[PDB]
């Protein structure tokens, strides 16, 4: 038993609301919150502009440090941080931004960073500003995260869409 609550269930672990990620991590405070990350742990719009706001920039100012001292991610990877005033941890996971040419290919590879966590608070990778199908994102998470995933999706209209879609 866990603390999210409201959520519409699609298989024995993939769980799915309309909510804004920020205000649901606000009032979990869930071991992990996922990061729809770049690269560069540039925070600047989509879900990581909205998470970082809401940790006063120290989410950049941490990844700025993190990326002095590593280097960049790989699209497909992922890297553990802290969760600030948010979560536990956040889990920043690069899926490809097909606005950038990115091969929609590397989602199912983003996803698999998922399995590493027992549960994750999630938006849906590579969609939004990153240009995907939402509805084929939803497709590769169900069927390449194991472990108990709550997405968390912003727009109304396409959380609609997504249930009344999904097979
Ligand atoms: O798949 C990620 C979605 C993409 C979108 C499609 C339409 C509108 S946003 N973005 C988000 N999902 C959940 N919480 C969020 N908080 C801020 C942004 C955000
Ligand atoms: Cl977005």
């Amino acid at each position: 038993v866990n603390s999210f609550s409201g959520y519409l269930k699609l298989t024995d672990n993939v769980y799915i609301k309309n909510a804004d990620i920020v205000e649901e991590a606000k009032k979990v405070k869930p071991t992990v919150v996922v990061n729809a990350a770049n690269v560069y742990l540039k925070h600047g719009g989509g879900v990581a502009g909205a998470l970082n706001k809401a940790t006063n920039n120290a989410m950049q100012v941490e990844s700025d440090d993190y990326i002095a001292t590593n280097g960049p991610l790989k699209v497909g990877g992922s890297c553990v941080l802290s969760g600030h005033n948010l979560a536990k941890h956040c889990l920043h996971v690069v899926g490809p931004n097909v606005n950038k040419g990115e091969d929609i290919q590397l989602l199912k590879s983003a996803y698999e960073n998922f399995n590493q966590h027992e549960v994750l608070l999630a938006p849906l990778l590579s969609a939004g500003i990153f240009g995907a199908d939402p509805i084929h994102s939803l497709r590769v998470c169900v069927d390449t995260v194991r472990t108990n995933v709550y997405l968390a999706v912003f727009d109304k209209n396409l959380y609609d869409k997504l249930v009344s879609s999904f097979l």
